[PDB]
RNA sequence: GGGGUAUCGCCAAGCGGUAAGGCACCGGAUUCUGAUUCCGGCAUUCCGAGGUUCGAAUCCUCGUACCCCAGCCA
């Protein structure tokens, strides 16, 4: 519950309402991210939780800014995230034509005019939040001009910003948005769904309230920016020839630390190549946490966990990170991988090596267990191994012994190091029957594997605020690395995520892992206090 | 000017009956993953100051802080 469903609770209660029905309504103009997904968990949430409609509608009323990838990519995070949209994908440009007639209908009412203030004029006569603005000069034109001048502007009579169409209102409304609004603009620009047939296009304003209206929207749910232009909205839908009234209800858009949720931030990550792309496993997109092996499910438990407010926050990337802990914690089947190895020789065993049995999920022995070979020479973490530490350091130490994951003990008795004096190999003995602790891989069965660990994109909490958030960007978000996993993930399926014991959640693809050189993201660090 | 919000570090219930839960954090017990699991603690107070009431975070008054709006962007 939140304040949204109650108020269709009470819709539904006093009659106003018999079903609802919302909308997701993206721009194709980059791909979705986090904060997406938090309003589509809301519009399409509570369709299904009342039994009702969520229609995923593209508003592409800005063709410079738009592109057919994005409209296919959102489509895809959609799915992915676990919803269906009702009947067929819509498209603000499907209303067009209707757009087009409702604007004439304005025109005929005197409710909208031609208006020929340059692009620089229109704001030196709108005013500003302290001062009203002005009527333009060519505000009163009789109703047939402004249908000459409108019907000129749509036949490709204007050049750009010659010329536009606007609506007739309150040059001195203390709402902004209210100061003549602009319903339609100039464009000769290529419409990636209606192609070259319109060199005008729709303004948001004009086209959101009409396109819900259409559609039979009940609840129009955006964020708090859009509160002033409620009343717009409401402005075009009480002056036009329309039969229901979609009542728009605004909640706080989401924000997360160490992150941008800016499309235009995103986009110059992208463009000026900081990242990978869209998908890069460091990006707060749908796509990058798909990549980055987030499960679908866990960005729904987050989107519920955080709530649906009216309030300005911030959650903390810790937030984000349990969710998809306690996902996996329960779900992902556990291996061995050594990110940072450093060989440890047994000089006691004897022979080419054994099976060792390992449960694929300690606490959960439903989901079996594997054969896994162990050997007289292994791989072994470095920071698991310390010549001296303090009492503390449950791990292996010169002279003390250790737990080999599922295997026998161990004791380190001689260490050697290299040239700048860095150990290059542990030489320890260990116990005929023996089955802290330490995961481990055997060096002759070992899968050569390509290990990219990930930390937050930007070194502060909120980049976003920053003069030149680039110039914040974390140097060590990514950093790889070249380790050794145990032969079973000879056969990882991309996507399909795995806890390497002792490390963290790791999955494959991440777009370079082939056959020759897997390639694995670490999702997420297990709990390491 | 106008539109909004102010409850434990970060989220968020509470809608006049005298402060849920989650994340984080501090303890203890389990555990061959210092993980998990597991019990235990964590705002005598809800931006501030008055008012009304038997009684308020929940109503009123005046303040204070922050967010949004001057794209032919959404
Ligand atoms: N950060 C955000 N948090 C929550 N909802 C958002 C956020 N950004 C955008 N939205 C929602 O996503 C819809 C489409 O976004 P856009 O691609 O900007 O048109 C908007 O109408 C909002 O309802
Ligand atoms: N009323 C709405 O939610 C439309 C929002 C608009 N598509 C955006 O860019 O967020």
């Amino acid at each position: 519950t939140n304040f949204i469903r109650q108020i269709i609770d009470e819709d539904l209660a006093s009659g106003k309402h018999t079903t609802v029905h919302t909308r997701f309504p993206p721009e194709p103009n980059g791909y979705l991210h986090i904060g997406h997904a938090k309003s589509i968990c809301l519009n399409f949430g509570i369709a299904q939780d009342y039994k009702g409609q969520c229609n995923l509608r593209f508003d592409d009323t800005n063709p410079v800014k738009e592109d057919i990838e994005y409209v296919e990519s959102i489509k895809n995070d959609v799915e992915w995230l676990g919803f269906h949209w009702s009947g067929n994908v819509r498209y603000s440009s499907d209303y067009f034509d209707q757009l087009h007639a409702y604007a004439i209908e304005l025109i005929n009412k005197g409710l909208a005019y031609v208006d020929e203030l340059t692009p620089e004029q229109i704001r030196e006569y709108r005013g500003t939040l302290t001062q009203p603005g002005k009527n333009s000069p060519y505000r009163d034109r009789s109703v047939e001009e402004n249908l000459a001048l409108f019907e000129k502007m749509r036949a490709g009579g204007f050049e750009e910003g010659k010329a536009c169409l606007r609506a007739k209102i309150d040059m001195a409304s203390p709402f902004i948005v209210m100061r003549d609004p602009v319903l339609y603009r100039i464009k000769f620009a290529e419409h990636h769904q209606t192609g070259n047939k319109w060199c005008i296009y729709p303004m948001y304003d004009f086209t959101h309230c009409i396109s819900d209206a259409l559609e039979g929207i009940t609840h129009s749910l955006c964020t708090l920016e859009f509160q002033d232009n409620r009343r717009l909205y409401d402005w075009v839908l009480d002056n036009i020839t329309i039969p229901v009234h979609p009542r728009q209800y605004e909640f706080s858009r989401l924000n997360l630390e160490y992150t941008v949720m800016s499309k235009r931030k995103l986009n110059l990550l992208v463009t000026d190549k900081h990242v990978e792309g869209w998908d890069d496993p460091r990006m707060p997109t749908i796509s990058g946490l798909r990549r980055r092996g987030y499960t679908a499910a866990s960005i729904r438990e987050f989107c519920k966990r955080i709530g649906v407010t009216k309030q300005d926050n911030t959650i903390e990337m810790a937030s984000l990170e349990s969710c998809i802990r306690e996902d996996l914690n329960e779900n992902a089947p556990r291996a061995m991988a050594v990110i940072d190895p450093v060989k440890l020789v047994i000089e006691n065993y004897q022979g080419e090596g054994e099976m060792v049995t390992m449960p694929n999920h300690p606490n959960k022995p439903e989901m079996g267990s594997r054969q896994v070979p162990f050997s007289g020479e292994i791989w072994i973490d470095r920071a698991d191994f310390r010549e001296e530490a303090n009492k503390q350091y449950k791990r292996l130490v010169l002279g003390k012994e250790v737990r080999l994951r599922n295997a026998y003990v161990i004791k380190a008795e001689r260490v050697e190091k290299d040239a700048e004096g860095n150990i290059t190999t542990i030489f320890c003995t260990y116990d005929a029957d023996t089955l802290g602790v330490i995961h481990w891989v055997s060096a002759a069965h070992a899968l050569p594997v390509e290990i990219r660990l990930y930390d937050r994109l930007f070194s502060v909490p909120n980049p976003g605020a920053a003069d030149d958030f680039l110039s914040v960007i974390n140097p060590e978000s990514l950093v790889i690395k070249q380790g050794f996993a145990e032969p079973s993930l000879k056969d990882a399926v991309a996507g399909k995520a795995f806890q390497f014991e002792r490390e963290g959640y790791f999955c494959l693809d991440s777009r370079h892992s082939t056959a020759e050189k897997p390639v694995f993201n670490r999702t997420v660090g297990l709990r390491d206090t």
